[PDB]
Formats: structure tokens, C-alpha cells, sequence
């Protein structure tokens, strides 16, 4: 409660691949973590313009913005001043497959992200490469911790242009700088959105809201 206000700041550099094609990506962003909220701007730096679709990265561009309640620990709130780090796999139901990682430091009220992107075997015809999603559905993470590990798996959806959706496994393990204590299991609800963008995505703007809660 002492190194994190009510309004925080976010900056990040995404660097990554995509069927072995690299990409860089700087975002610069505004966040409300104890109501679970945040938007920002994210500008392609290098190998634009992107030859995929975007909603493959919206997700790994901080669980610190997701509104806790008083009954469940809040790990994430709780790493700071030192912060924690994740490590998630993506598994979409075509193959193709994203690991990413964010190591999330603080610096006054800026929270920084080091994010590393790499996304294999998405088919040429397939809606990652074609660019044929819309969105995510909104979803619920389920945060559990095994072996002393915090860990989250959520069951994802892409809506696609013209109707039906494209499935995603997500398997994330977080990670505190310094001893925290471990939370019960319990769920995190997830909207996901980018407001606007330009033609081919080199300017976006994104938002998310999330909430914590114990029961489904």
C-alpha cells in the first residue's frame, strides 16, 4: 500500500517473433489497480507491419490491475516494491503455439514490463495469419497454487470474422522477486479490448478490466 497508488503508470518493450519472424513492440500506459483497470498505447517499432493478428499479443501486454477483494491474498499487489515475473504458454487449437514471459519491475509509480514474445506454426491459411479474429470472449482465469508455484490456466475463445471461434489454451506460472504469501485457489474474471487502431495495427489502443472473486 505504500509503493502502489490508487493511479499507476505502465511502460513496456515487447520483444518477439512470430513463424520466425521478428518484432518489437513499445507501449506507454495508465492503470487503476485496486479497481482492476488499465489502458494503453502500443506503437510497432520493428517488422511492421505485422503479418499476423494482433489479438495473439493482447494478452501478454499484470495482474496487479485486477480488482482483489478483502477475503483472497493478493499476491501480485503484495510482490512490490521487488515485483514478480510470469511465464505462460498458448497453445491454439490449429497448432499454432505462443510462449511469452514479462519480467515487471516498479520505478516510482511506472510499472515496467520486459516481455518476450515467440509464436510458432501458425498455418498460412488459418485466422492468426490470414488476420480474420475479432476479439477475445471475455474469460475467468483459475489461479491455484501447486508445489508451492502460483499458478493461472484459463480456456480462451477468438471470436472470428463471420461468425464461430478459434480456441486457446493458456497456461501461465507466476512468480514474486521475494517471499509472498500464497493465495487460496480462486477465479479472476478477464475483458479484454482494443478500443481503437490504425490500418495495419501499428498504433493501438488497449484496455482491460479485471476482478477477483471465490466462487463461480
Amino acid at each position: 500500500m505504500s509503493v502502489i497508488k490508487p493511479d499507476m503508470k505502465i511502460k513496456l518493450r515487447m520483444e518477439g517473433a512470430v513463424n520466425g519472424h521478428p518484432f518489437a513492440i513499445e507501449g506507454v500506459g495508465l492503470g487503476k489497480p485496486f479497481e482492476g483497470k488499465q489502458s494503453m498505447d502500443l506503437k510497432v517499432k520493428e517488422g511492421g507491419p505485422l503479418p499476423f493478428a494482433y489479438d495473439i499479443l493482447t494478452t501478454v501486454f499484470n495482474r496487479v490491475f485486477a480488482k482483489y477483494p478483502e477475503n483472497i491474498v493478493d499476491y501480485f499487489k503484495q510482490s512490490f516494491p521487488e515485483g514478480y515475473s510470469w511465464e505462460r504458454s498458448m497453445n491454439y487449437e490449429d497448432g499454432g503455439i505462443c510462449n511469452a514471459t514479462n519480467d515487471i519491475t516498479l520505478d516510482g509509480d511506472c510499472y515496467i514490463y520486459e516481455i518476450r514474445f515467440d509464436g510458432v506454426n501458425f498455418p498460412a491459411n488459418g485466422p492468426v495469419m490470414q488476420k480474420r479474429t475479432v476479439k477475445w470472449e471475455p474469460s475467468t482465469e483459475k489461479l491455484y497454487v501447486r508445489d508451492g508455484v502460483l499458478k493461472g490456466d484459463v480456456n480462451m475463445a477468438l471470436s472470428l470474422e463471420g461468425g464461430g471461434h478459434y480456441r486457446c489454451d493458456f497456461k501461465t506460472t507466476y512468480k514474486a522477486k521475494k517471499v509472498v504469501q500464497l493465495p487460496d485457489y480462486h477465479f479472476v474474471d478477464h475483458h479484454i479490448e482494443i478500443k481503437s487502431h490504425d490500418k495495419d495495427y501499428s498504433n493501438v489502443n488497449l484496455h482491460e478490466h479485471a476482478e477477483a472473486h471465490s466462487e463461480l
